[PDB]
Parts: C-alpha cells; structure tokens; sequence
C-alpha cells in the first residue's frame, strides 16, 4: 500500500486516530515510502518492519500516552513534509530523524510525568533525575534498546558518521519533547523568528527541529473540535490518576492533576493560549503555509470559551442533589 490508505491522508484535516490500530504499523511504512526515506538511506525492509513493531509494542495503554499517540505525532511530522517544504530549511537526514524520533518519543510511558517519577522514587528517577527530563531520557533509552535488539537496527548499514548523527538527532529531539525544555528555549526560538532563519547556522537547525517535534507532539489541537475534546478527556483521565496516587502518597498534586480542583475549561484555555498557540505562531512566522494550523488551534481556543459555561451545574445534575 501507498498513501491507497485515504485521499485526505496528506491533508492537515485528516485524523490519524480514525485509522484502525491494526493498520497503523503499515501506515508508518507508507509514510516512510512517500517521503522516500526507505530508498534514500536504503533501509532494509524486514528490519524496518521489525523495528516499527518493536516500537508499537514498546508503548503501554494509559489513556493518552499510548501507541496511537505516537502514530499520530508521527503522522503530523509526515504532514509537515508534504505541506511545508522543510527540505529548504533542514537536511533530509534531520527530517528522517524527526520522524523516527516521533515514533519513539513516549516509549514505555507509564501515564505519569517527570515530577511523579521523582516523588514516587521510581527506578527511572534514580537513573535520570539529576540530569532532568526523566521520562524523555527513558524514552530515548528504550529506542536505543530496540535498535540494539537483533534484527531491529534500521541504521546498521549507515556510515559510522551518519549513524552517529542519527543518535545525536534522535537524542536531542526526544529530549525536546519535555515541555519544560521547550519553555526554556522559547526565547531562543523567538530570536530565530526575529533575525530570520539561517540555513547554514547549525544551532538554527537544532532549534527548528525542536519547534517541529513539539508541533507534532501537540498536533491533536490542530484538528477539529471533535478530536480536541476527546483528547482532552484522555489527558485528564490520565492526569487525575496521577493526582489520586499522589494524595495516597500524602502530597498535593498540581491543580491540573487534582480532580477536585481541576477546572478543565480554564486549564484548556490557558494551555491553548499560552503554550500551544505561540508554538504555532512561531511555526507560521517560520512557514507561511503553516498559517491554517494556527487558525485551527485558535478556533479550538475560542470554542472552549463557547462551552465553559457548561461546567457550572444549572438545574439539577440525573435529577438528584444527593451529591452534596
Ligand atoms: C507546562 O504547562 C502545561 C503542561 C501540560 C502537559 O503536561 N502536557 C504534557 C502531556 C500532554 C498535554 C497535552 C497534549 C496535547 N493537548 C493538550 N491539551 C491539554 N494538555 N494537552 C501537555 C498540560 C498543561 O495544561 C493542560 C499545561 O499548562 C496548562
Ligand atoms: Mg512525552
Ligand atoms: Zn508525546
């Protein structure tokens, strides 16, 4: 199969979660073919196949941080290649690392965040806490463990030099999915939207790849409302289990993690306005064809305000007040 999968597939309006979970591995392959990476770097196919599937299995099934997330982040990366040029901004090998990274970026996520790993004193906190980005270093570790499983090393044929460059890229890109990181380099991304991008400046390449990894990581918000609301549910279900476990542990979770304080409308708005929209504003400034994505997140930002009134109980819940 080539992108025979759906007519909208290369479109920003297409929703990869619509794709049956059983057909996602194959869709990965179809995107690597259409961007022409498999013939570029002459990837061994049965090897790549095994890799794809070790990646898929490397994900667990919490509400949001699961394989269909990873698939869907990957899909958006593909859409950036189709709809933005990117090749005039980044070396092909960087775009291919961006896509493989997308696939691998939340591997073996346990449905909880970095501070919780530290709070609960998990094995992952012991390993990585002192360097930061606990989960993201673990995600990167898992990719590496897969690449060094027999028959899964999709780069075993790369030049020593090219293989090294794939490891650095994947590492840096996976690391950049920590939203803490993004928020730290936001002023650096801003300098690269005032002074303009410099195709020869290596730090601009590095910074651009981070912007687009995030852009992919948050790409559920660029779809229609139906999707945005469903994904909100999945996210808070996941966050509220974390809050619950933290109370049990005798700690106060963040407002957004605590199901007795979380006001979903405010939290979504704030996320849309101050995290997600400025990300796609920077994407638009760097790429004019990225404008619709900004407009799509702003639509969704305005639509939560259109529906927040609904979170105040007017009338009776159910027809009962026994909940007081
Ligand atoms: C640093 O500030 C925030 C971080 C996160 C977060 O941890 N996220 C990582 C897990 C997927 C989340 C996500 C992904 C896609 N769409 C999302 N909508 C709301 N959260 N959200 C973001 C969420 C926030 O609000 C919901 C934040 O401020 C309001
Ligand atoms: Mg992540
Ligand atoms: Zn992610």
């Amino acid at each position: 199969q080539p992108v025979a999968i759906d007519s909208n597939f290369a479109s920003f309006t297409y929703t990869p979660r619509s794709l049956p979970e059983d057909d996602t591995s194959m869709a990965i392959l179809s995107m690597l073919q259409d961007m022409n990476f498999i013939n570029n770097y002459k990837i061994d196919c049965p090897t790549l196949a095994r890799f794809c599937l070790m990646v898929k299995k490397g994900y667990r099934d919490p509400p949001y941080h699961n394989w269909m997330h990873a698939f869907s982040v990957s899909h958006f990366c593909y859409l950036l290649y189709k709809n933005l040029e990117l090749t005039n901004y980044l070396e092909d090998i960087e775009i291919f690392a961006l896509f493989i990274s997308c696939m691998c970026h939340d591997l073996d996520h346990r449905g909880t965040n970095n501070s919780f790993q530290v709070a609960s004193k998990s094995v992952l906190a012991a390993l990585y806490s002192s360097e930061g980005s606990v989960m993201e270093r673990h995600h990167f570790a898992q990719a590496i463990a897969i690449l060094n499983t027999h028959g899964c090393n999709i780069f075993d044929h790369f030049s020593r030099k090219d293989y090294q460059r794939m490891l650095d890229l994947m590492r840096d890109i996976i690391l950049a999915t920590d939203l803490a990181h993004h928020l730290r380099i936001f002023k650096d991304l801003q300098k690269m939207a005032e002074v303009g991008y410099d195709r020869n400046n290596k730090q601009h390449h590095r910074l651009l790849l981070c912007l687009l990894m995030t852009s992919c990581d948050l790409s559920d918000q660029t779809k229609g409302w139906k999707t945005t609301r469903k994904i909100a549910e999945l996210i808070y279900k996941e966050f509220f289990s974390q809050g619950d476990l933290e109370k049990a542990m005798g700690n106060r979770p963040m407002e957004m993690m605590d199901r007795e304080k979380a006001y979903i409308p405010e939290l979504q708005i704030s996320f849309m306005e101050h995290i997600a929209m400025p990300i796609y504003k920077l994407l638009q400034d760097l790429f004019p064809k990225a404008a619709e994505l900004y407009e799509r997140v702003a639509s969704n930002r305005e639509h939560w305000t259109k529906v927040s009134h609904k979170f105040t109980i007017r009338g009776l819940p159910n027809n009962s007040l026994d909940f007081l």
